[PDB]
């Protein structure tokens, strides 16, 4: 039942709504209660999909307290993620190696729950760095994973951006997917392989128009792997990271991105392989 909201507590947190707000024209800061939430406006009783969609609660994903219906819209409250997006983080303090890591395996474990035990298992579809959000001690909590992607909000919309969706579908989706709509979890572990990337190199999805799941390949083939993978990795980490392991953790983002979706390994063997490289 998480936790029934009376919409005068939503405005009095939000001052009136008073551009307290995130960037997204339906997020808002809630400072109240001690602990500050995120409030997001959806138009209409989205009631009936979040009954489903609740029953996903995991230490790495997005936390929902609860929502409000008023006056024919939802106001949904999460809990809130200080430090914002990695997007925001990669590209820009820097994430150390082991931030960096540590991002990764937020977002394997809860990879691991969305695709094996959530009841049922639920493929996200979404993942991007700018939807994988960030504690206050730089902890990896997934966020877009329902409602907010594109068509599967049941009010459509024309207040969206094209252009902009278009960029991340060509940088995150699996070709699959792209050609013939074919959902299975394995998409969401071509993402990820993106993410991981994102981590290594801190460099866009979609270059200035290469895309980073291409890269990985041409920077593991070949001689001279370990010059090509030292300059694929992140300036700003500045050589204080294992060679080794970035080279490892290249290898498993190759097998995400491979365009065969059953060569791609299942989300719980890249969780267990980020598990034992971790401290
Ligand atoms: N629970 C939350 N806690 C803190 N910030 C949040 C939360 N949810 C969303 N945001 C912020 O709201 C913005 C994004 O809102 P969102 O509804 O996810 O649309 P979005 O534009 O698709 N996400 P993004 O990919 O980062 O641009 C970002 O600046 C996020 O940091």
């Amino acid at each position: 039942s998480l936790t029934v909201y009376k919409y005068e507590d939503l405005q009095n947190a939000t001052n009136f709504f008073s551009e307290e707000n995130k960037i997204k024209g339906s997020v808002y800061r809630a400072s109240f209660k001690g602990d500050d939430a995120a409030v997001k406006i959806l138009k209409g009783d989205v009631s009936s999909e979040i009954n489903i969609l609740k029953r996903i609660n995991h230490a790495n994903i997005i936390r929902l307290s609860g929502f409000c219906v008023y006056k024919g819209n939802t106001y949904l409250v999460y809990e809130f993620a200080e430090n914002n997006s990695l997007d925001d983080w990669l590209h820009s303090m820097c994430l150390s190696w082991f931030q960096r890591v540590q991002i990764a395996h937020d977002v394997a474990d809860a990879l691991n729950y969305l695709h094996n035990y959530a009841n049922p298992p639920h493929v996200h579809k979404n993942l991007k760095s700018g939807n994988i959000l960030l504690d206050g001690k730089f902890r990896g909590k997934v966020s877009n994973f329902g409602l907010a992607r594109v068509m599967e909000n049941e009010g459509g919309d024309e207040g969206f951006q094209l252009t902009r969706h278009v960029i991340g579908t060509q940088g995150y989706m699996a070709p699959e997917y792209i050609e013939n709509g074919l959902i299975t979890p394995k998409m969401d572990v071509f993402a990820f392989g993106v993410v991981i990337l994102e981590l290594l190199s801190g460099r866009e999805v979609v270059g200035s128009d290469q895309l980073l799941a291409s890269t990985v390949n041409q920077v593991l083939e070949g001689d001279n792997v370990r010059e090509k993978l030292r300059g694929f990795m992140d300036p700003n980490l500045r050589d204080e990271y294992p060679l080794d392991l970035a080279f490892s953790m290249a290898e498993i983002a190759k097998r995400c991105v491979a365009r065969d979706l059953n060569s791609r390994p299942n989300v719980s063997e890249v969780f267990m392989i980020l598990s034992k490289i971790q401290s």
